[PDB]
C-alpha cells in the first residue's frame, strides 16, 4: 500500500464511524483475490448480499444497514478491482470471472441461496450472477444500475473524466446529486482520498466481453429470478423512464418504479422509501 | 489561479524539455485575453504570412516538433495552447460554450495583429478549427483539419473508457497502446510530458460540461454553412470513430472539402507520417 493508499484506508474506518449498528470487518479469499466483507445482522438470520456503488464502498450502506440488518444476516461485499478494500489478483475482466469471483465470496460465507440488493455498478454484477448463478439467489433488488438496460449517457464521461482535477469531485457529486445536501461530509472525503488514490491495483484493460455492459434482449428475456428494479426520476447516467421500459419489455414478471425526488444514488437520498421497498419486496 | 504545485513544477520541466525536440528558433510568450494568459510558440520569418496550430487533447503545442522545420520555412507560425488544456495557458473564468472558444481564438488574433490566416489543428484543435471557421470566416484563409475530436462522428465509447484509465497505475502506456496501434512513434521525452501533465490534477478547474460546448458534432446545415476551403485529413487507423464514415460525412456536405484517408496512420497522424503530412499540407495551402 502507497501512502495515498493508506490514507484512502484511514477515510473508510473513519466512515464506518457512521455505522449505526455493530459490524465486523475482515477479508475472504477468493480465485481473484482477498475480498473485503464488512458483516452486520444476527449470526443465523436469512442472508443478505449488499454490492456498493462505483467507488463508494460498502461504507455507502450507513443510512440502510439499521433497518435491513435486524432481520437479515448482511453481508456488504467490497467489489473486487473497485476503489474500496478488496485486492484484486489475476483479473482478466471478463463477466465470468467476476460471476466467478462472486460465487467464491458465497461459498467462503457459507451462502446456499441469498438476497441480493446492488447499486450502480453492483447492480450490474448483480444481473450478470442472477443470470449465471440464478440457484444461488432468492430475489434481487437492482438500484440505479450501471448501463445494464441503456448505454452511459456521453455526460457520465465528462463528469467522471473531470473527478480527478481541482473542484472535480464537487463538480461530479453536485451534478449526480441534483445540487442536494445529501452525503455525510466524512463519506465525502473517503470518495475524494479514493478519487486521489491512483497507484493502487491495474484496471483490466477496456473489454467487451466484461463492464460495464449492456445486456441484449434476449438475455434479459432469460432472467429466471424475481427482480426489483428501482430508479431515480432525477437520474443522470441514463433517461430513467426509457430504462424502465426497456426492463419491463423484457425482463419476465419484473417488479419496478421510478421513484420520485431521487435520482441515481437512491438509497442515500429516500433511505426511508427505499428501505422499505426492498424489504416488502423480500418479504 | 493556485501558485504551481509541485506537480505542476515537474510538468513544466517536462514542458521544456520537449521544447528541446524543436529544430528550428523559436520564441515562448504570453497573450492577455478576457479568458486568460494564452501561452504561445512563434517559430519562421518574422516577416513570413501567418500560420496558427491549434493541439490536440492533453498533447500541447510541443506536439508539432515532427512539422515546424518544413511549416515555419515558410509561414511566421503561431503553436497555441488552448487555454483550459493540460499546458502553459492559464485560464481565468472560461465559461466553455462555443462563442467564448471562438472570441479567444480572435482576441489572439486580434493581439497577434494577424488579418486572415491559415490554420492547422488536430483532434481538439481541429474542433476549435471548424468552431473558428465557421464563426469568423473572414479571419481564416484555409484550414487544415486533422483527426478532429467529434466534429463529424461522436466519440465512440472506447474513447471515454481508455480515457478515464489515464490516471492509473499503467493508464498512460495503455492509452498510447490502444489510440497508436502498439506502434513506437512518440519520442520518450514527449511522453514523459505527457504523462506529467496527466498527474497534475491541482491546477486550472476544468469549464463544467456543457452542451453548448466542446466536444461538439456539427450539424448538416452547420456544415454546410462553410465558406472556406478545408483539407480533412484521417487515418486509416482512427480509434476514436470510424474514419471512413466521417470521411464520408464530410464530404457530402461540407462545400470544396478536400479529404483523405491516410494510410500507416491513426489518430495522431502529424507524427505518425510527418513526411507525408507535411507536403500534403503544404500543398493544399500553397496553390
Ligand atoms: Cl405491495
Ligand atoms: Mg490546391
Amino acid at each position: 500500500l502507497s501512502d495515498n493508499g493508506i490514507r484512502y484506508y484511514q477515510t473508510y474506518n473513519e466512515s464506518l464511524s457512521l455505522w449505526p449498528v455493530r459490524c465486523k470487518s475482515f477479508y475472504i479469499s477468493t480465485r481473484f483475490g482477498q475480498t473485503h466483507v464488512i458483516a452486520s445482522g444476527p449470526e443465523d438470520a436469512p442472508p443478505l448480499v449488499l454490492l456498493h456503488g462505483a467507488l463508494f464502498s460498502s461504507t455507502m450502506w450507513y443510512p440502510n444497514i439499521a433497518d435491513w440488518s435486524s432481520k437479515y444476516r448482511t453481508y456488504a461485499v467490497d467489489i473486487i478491482g473497485d476503489k474500496n478494500k478488496s485486492i484484486p489478483e489475476n483479473v482478466s475482466g471478463t463477466r465470468t470471472d467476476y460471476a466467478n469471483w462472486l460465487l467464491d465470496v458465497f461459498d467462503n460465507l457459507g451462502i446456499e441461496k441469498s438476497h441480493m440488493i446492488g447499486l450502480s455498478l453492483g447492480g450490474l454484477h448483480t444481473m450478470n450472477f442472477l443470470l449465471r448463478m440464478p440457484e444461488r439467489v432468492k430475489s434481487a433488488a437492482i438500484l440505479s444500475p450501471a448501463e445494464t438496460f441503456l448505454p452511459f449517457h456521453h455526460d457520465f464521461y465528462k463528469y467522471a473524466l473531470g473527478l480527478t482535477a481541482s473542484n472535480g469531485v464537487e463538480t461530479f457529486l453536485n451534478w449526480m446529486m441534483n445540487d442536494q445536501n445529501v452525503l455525510h461530509p466524512i463519506f465525502v472525503k473517503q470518495f475524494k482520498a479514493g478519487v486521489m488514490w491512483q497507484d493502487g491495483s491495474r484496471n483490466p484493460n477496456p473489454n467487451a466481453d466484461g463492464f460495464p455492459y449492456v445486456f441484449t434482449d434476449e438475455e434479459l428475456r432469460s432472467a429466471r429470478v424475481p427482480i426489483l428494479l428501482l430508479l431515480g426520476e432525477h437520474e443522470v447516467i441514463y433517461d430513467p423512464h426509457s430504462a424502465l421500459h426497456r426492463a419491463s419489455s423484457f425482463v419476465p414478471d419484473i417488479e419496478a418504479e421510478v421513484i420520485k425526488n431521487a435520482g441515481h444514488v437512491l438509497s442515500m437520498e429516500q433511505p426511508t422509501y427505499v428501505n422499505e421497498r426492498v424489504m416488502r419486496f423480500f418479504n
